[PDB]
């Protein structure tokens, strides 16, 4: 009863949310997680991903100077009215390091344009990259039209999709993600605070990601926090009150850490099982996984976890290719399969040569 309890989810004062484990991908809690909503400033998480991907690929460096053009002139474009801005002016020569901090820390809309032109030649081309990454990540309820998150009529995303963009940032572009925890940066003599207030919350280790508000979106937050071996991502969209701003997301994260833990029962290349092989240069196949196994389970239940396996075929016949799928690993709690992973050949077995 204690051992098999399903914990109640706290009431969250928002249109939609999701809570996921970063490593396992497991959804711990959700409500209206696939409803299409105005992303507001959360759009900039994708802007930052594209930039992070360009930098990973070596297209430019943080020390590189970007010359500011007219479309990134903050007080030259009334579209930027009442919005977060670096106050760039044409002709300024600003290091990439400073513009990506303008975007990540400050949500500078002008810095988004500046980087979009620098990275991709035009804002349309850059939005095209954002949308190509939407497809590659397999996001089903997301579409961008703008580089900064301006309520543009046909852009949308979802709590699920925004958490997934969060996970992609941490996983694919860790050097870009490491910027999000920085509490401040200085530009043009002026000190600028990271807008993510949760970074200052002593009770959690929040290191990301992005807050947002436009008048169609409500209050929006994608947060990520760690506690030991465990990283959670929350996405809360259409938060109703100014006071629930960080509080509602904190509720989900603290609940997640209290009731769940992440286990890593198996790593790539390590033997889980061995099976006889026929016609081979060796007599036995070493079997395991081609991707690290992470599971999210109820907290405490780690020592109750059982693993077993099944095989696709009665017999293993060489040649066996490395990472050839030959079965399925079952992870179980209380005698019930909770998670499955493909069982694969770890070391190639070509046909015998004598
Ligand atoms: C993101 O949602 C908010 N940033 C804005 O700039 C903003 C816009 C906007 C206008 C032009 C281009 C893009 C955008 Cl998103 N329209 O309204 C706003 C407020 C930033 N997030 C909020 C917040 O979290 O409360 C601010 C710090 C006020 S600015």
């Amino acid at each position: 009863n204690i051992k098999t309890m399903i914990p109640g989810v706290p009431q969250i004062d928002a249109e939609s949310y999701i809570l996921i484990d970063y490593n396992s991908g497991k959804v711990l809690a959700e409500q209206n997680a696939d409803v299409r909503r105005d992303p507001a400033s959360l759009t900039k998480m994708m802007t930052s991903y594209v930039i992070g991907q360009a930098m990973k690929a070596g297209k430019f460096k943080e020390t590189d100077l970007v010359t500011i053009g007219n479309d990134a002139w903050a007080t030259g474009n009334p579209v930027f009215k009442g919005s977060s801005l670096m106050f760039l002016k044409p002709g300024m020569q600003v290091p990439v390091s400073q513009l990506i901090r303008g975007i990540n820390l400050q949500s500078g809309n002008d810095a988004c344009v500046a980087m979009a032109d620098f990275a991709a030649g035009s804002q349309d081309a850059f939005v095209g990259l954002m949308n190509s990454y939407v497809n590659a990540l397999g996001l089903k309820n997301t579409h961008f039209q703008t580089v900064h998150g301006l309520d543009a009529d046909g852009q949308y995303s979802s709590a699920r999709d925004m958490a997934l963009i969060g996970q992609a940032l941490i996983r694919d572009v860790p050097n870009e993600y490491s910027i999000y925890k920085e509490k401040e940066f200085t530009f043009n003599g002026i000190r600028q605070l990271n807008r993510n207030g949760l970074l200052w919350d002593n009770s959690l280790n929040v290191d990301g990601i992005k807050t947002g508000h436009t008048d169609k979106a409500g209050y929006n937050l994608v947060a990520s926090a760690t506690e030991g071996q465990m990283r959670l991502i929350s996405a809360v969209m259409g938060g109703r009150t100014f006071k629930g701003r960080e509080a509602e997301s904190k509720k989900l994260l603290t609940w997640g850490f209290r009731f769940f833990e992440t286990v890593n029962p198996l790593k790539v290349g390590k033997e889980f099982a061995s099976e006889p092989v026929w016609f081979g240069d060796s007599d036995r196949a070493s079997l395991g996984v081609d991707k690290d196994v992470y599971l999210t389970i109820p907290r405490g239940r780690m020592k109750d976890l059982k693993a077993s396996y099944v095989l696709n075929s009665s017999e293993l016949h060489a040649p066996l290719q490395k990472n050839q799928v030959v079965g399925t690993i079952n992870f179980q709690l209380d005698g019930k399969t909770i998670e499955q992973r493909p069982l694969v050949v770890l070391q190639e077995i070509p046909e015998g040569n004598f």
